[PDB]
């Protein structure tokens, strides 16, 4: 009906306008800001302008054709249409793949979260990436090697008012698996594998900076006292220039209340080494710090670091429910004391480190980690779009009379929406965030 005409047209247009603008924002984050200059950015780039390509050139014509029921731009920008709309969802899913493979090597290198590629070497792998593609998209398409023999597919090739999408089992298939599926499988298995290492790789060190945080400036305890860098506690006393002093002193330099990132970081060696050293001293601590397992061990150098030696040593009945391998009836203890009521939030992620025996508590905490699974969330999004579509696609090989044309373009539709998905997702990281308002002028 009309009204139907009409409401669809809007909807189709606002969804253009949102991939355009949304990825033309991304492209100029990366281009102006300095700190988001980064080979894993530089990637992001490349899926940007996909999802910006397909926004001017795809979806504007792809509209046209469901809201006139007919083509009115002639058999050379037909094929040629449909070359381009390949070719960004092929470039997609294999720049994808590359992001899997190369957080992979970055989180299993001493490096940890710095990818071992060079910028240089990144620009000639997205330039491969788009050649390669490239011609695995144009040429079956340009030399007609897709096209089916099917009265109804021939009459369709031969008129200037079709262009409906009519290729050989055989294309269906082949160019299905090495678009699509290939790196699909490859981009599942290997980012399954970096999520595991995190969690695997997590050490005293990096859970520490989690509950403590990192401020070179010098801050105020919950407590009320002097604290500065990895909960490194200066002072009791309400002074700060008593403060300062105990800052100027350990460091030895002239601080004036600011610490660099490489000082903060020594500090905390020292801190960590000597709650260590204060179990081993301690005869109630030392035969509990044995029988508890690696991170079980860091979660009691974590209390140690809190409330001191002569602190944890005070809680008798649950040091001994721990030394007995009884981690619930330990956790209620815990639970009831002034511990618990002073940092709830950073007690419930210990006390459930001793139940478990685990890092599932301190999971995506660190900001290293969030950023892993931000670009998870990217890989995940893109396969639930295009998924049902090249599913879809399988059965009508196997049974052509299952699928209708109108399911068809629904389901490719879904794909299409995806292109503009990704620039709202970049607002998870703050670096983004700063940009847009930055462009936006907010
Ligand atoms: C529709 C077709 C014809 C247009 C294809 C656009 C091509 C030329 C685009 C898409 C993605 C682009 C890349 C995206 C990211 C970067 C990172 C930057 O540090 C240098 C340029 C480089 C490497 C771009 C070069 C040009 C590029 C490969
Ligand atoms: C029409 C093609 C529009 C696409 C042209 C955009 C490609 C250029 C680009 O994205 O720029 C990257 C920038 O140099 C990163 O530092
Ligand atoms: C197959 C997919 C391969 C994708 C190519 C990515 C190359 C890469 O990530 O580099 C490896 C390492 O960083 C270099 O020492
Ligand atoms: C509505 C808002 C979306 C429109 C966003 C349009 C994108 C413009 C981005 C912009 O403001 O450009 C900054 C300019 O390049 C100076 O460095
Ligand atoms: C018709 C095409 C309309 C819009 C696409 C061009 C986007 C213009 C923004 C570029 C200017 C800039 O870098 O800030
Ligand atoms: C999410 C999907 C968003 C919009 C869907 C718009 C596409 C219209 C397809 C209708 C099917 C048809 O009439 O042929
Ligand atoms: C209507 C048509 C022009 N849209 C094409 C899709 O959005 C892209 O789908 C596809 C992408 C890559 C390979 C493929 C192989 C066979 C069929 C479809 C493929």
């Amino acid at each position: 009906d009309e009204v139907w005409v009409v409401g669809m047209g809007i909807v189709m247009s606002l969804i253009v306008l949102a991939i355009v603008f949304g990825n033309v924002l991304v492209i100029t984050a990366i281009a102006k800001f300095e700190r988001l200059q980064t080979v894993t950015n530089y990637f992001i780039t490349s899926l940007a302008c996909a999802d910006l390509v397909m926004g001017l050139a795809v979806v504007p014509f792809g509209a046209a054709h469901i809201l006139m029921k007919m083509w009115t731009f002639g058999n050379f920008w037909c094929e040629f249409w449909t070359s381009i709309d390949v070719l960004c969802v092929t470039a997609s899913i294999w720049t994808l793949c590359v992001i899997a493979v190369d957080r992979y090597f970055a989180i299993t290198s001493p490096f940890k979260y710095q990818s071992l590629l060079t910028k240089n070497k990144a620009r000639v792998i997205i330039l491969m990436v788009w050649i390669v593609s490239g011609l695995t998209s144009f040429l079956p398409i340009q030399m007609h090697w897709y096209r089916a023999t099917h009265q109804e597919a021939i009459n369709c090739y031969a008129e200037e008012t079709c262009c409906d999408f009519f290729t050989n089992q055989a294309y269906a298939i082949a160019s299905s698996i090495v678009s699509f599926y290939v790196p699909l499988v490859i981009m599942v298995f290997v980012y399954s594998r970096v999520f595991q290492e995190a969690k695997r790789q997590l050490n005293i060190f990096e859970m520490l900076r989690i509950d403590e945080g990192l401020r070179l400036k010098i801050y105020k305890d919950t407590e009320g006292y002097y604290t500065i860098g990895i909960g490194h506690l200066l002072t009791k006393s309400p002074s700060l220039n008593a403060a300062k002093s105990e800052l100027d002193k350990a460091i030895g330099r002239n601080t004036n209340g600011v610490i660099t990132k490489d000082e903060a970081e020594k500090l905390f060696n020292q801190d960590v080494d000597a709650a260590v050293r204060g179990i081993l001293r301690n005869a109630k601590l030392k035969p509990v710090y044995d029988s508890l397992d690696a991170v079980r061990r860091a979660a009691l150098i974590n209390m140690v670091f809190q409330m001191g030696e002569t602190g944890v040593a005070g809680f008798t009945n649950s040091l001994r429910m721990l030394q007995q391998k009884r981690w619930d009836e330990a956790a209620v203890n815990l639970a009831k004391s002034r511990w618990y009521n002073q940092t709830p939030n950073r007690a419930k992620r210990v006390i459930t480190t001793f139940r478990t025996g685990t890092w599932d508590a301190y999971k995506f905490c660190l900001k290293e980690h969030k950023a892993l699974k931000t670009l998870g969330i990217i890989m995940g999004t893109f396969t639930l779009c295009w998924l049902p579509f090249f599913i879809v696609n399988i059965v009508h090989v196997i049974q052509d009379n299952l699928i209708r044309k109108e399911v068809y373009i629904l389901l490719n539709w879904i794909g299409y929406v995806n292109s503009g998905f990704n620039p709202l997702i970049y607002c998870r990281s703050p670096d983004f965030r700063i940009a847009f308002q930055e462009l936006l002028c907010l």
